[PDB]
């Protein structure tokens, strides 16, 4: 896959609604790398059109005529431009073809959204940490490591891989370099099916291609 160029304020402005469906991401954007794993993971890289954008110099267009909330991602697709990382990768995981990354058993599907719901404290935390108000990120990992523990049908969060393991990469890609740099903090240590995790993630092709850039 070739990945397109950056679009700037002095970019022109793609096709709105001409019946191609793309993704609207910055290449750095934790968010949008949700929603970007996703079309890698189910293989549509040649129906998802990606649409970068430089959110420093980004262009007027945009907010105008693709997504007046003017946040990264979005998704253009059957003449309606959706936003929310979480709800887009359900969205795309249920509306377009490639493998099921959400399992049937209700008893997971509960467990997701227990987890679905974490998300947004788990970044608290971590952020919390980074900028010194409080010290929780170890009590983050520690959720994160427990959760783990609760299916043994496999490595990831409920067993197989699904979404809810998409939805924590970006933020683990970032907070785990950052807490040992900045706290000489290692999330693994004492933590094994946290470092199983990782590892099984980084075998995953899809998701490592979005780490890549052009
Ligand atoms: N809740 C949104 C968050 C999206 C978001 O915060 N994206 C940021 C980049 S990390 C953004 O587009 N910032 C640009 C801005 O706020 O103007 C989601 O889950 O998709």
């Amino acid at each position: 896959e070739v990945l397109p160029p950056v679009l700037t304020s002095n970019s022109e402005p793609p096709p709105v609604f001409d019946g191609t469906t793309r993704l609207y991401i910055s290449y750095t954007c934790p968010y949008a790398q949700r929603v970007w794993i996703t079309r890698n993971c189910k293989g549509l890289q040649d129906k998802i059109k990606l649409v970068p954008i430089d959110l420093q110099d980004r262009p007027a267009w945009y907010k105008e005529k693709v997504y007046p909330p003017n946040k990264v991602p979005s998704l253009e697709h059957n003449n309606e431009v959706k936003g929310e990382s979480l709800d887009l990768i359900k969205y795309i995981d249920s509306h377009f073809d490639g493998p099921s990354l959400f399992p049937d058993d209700p008893a997971k599907k509960e467990f997701a959204e227990d987890l679905f719901s974490y998300t947004g404290s788990f970044s608290k935390a971590n952020n919390s940490t980074f900028k010194g108000e409080a010290d929780e990120a170890g009590a983050a990992f520690d959720y994160i490591e427990t959760a783990l523990s609760k299916f043994d049908d496999g490595p990831f969060f409920l067993g197989q891989f699904s979404l809810v393991d998409i939805a924590y990469a970006p933020f683990i890609e970032r907070f785990q370099p950052a807490l040992l740099e900045f706290k000489k903090y290692d999330i693994t240590a004492g933590r094994p099916k946290l470092a199983a995790w990782i590892e099984e993630m980084n075998k995953v092709e899809a998701y490592n291609q979005t780490r890549h850039e052009p």
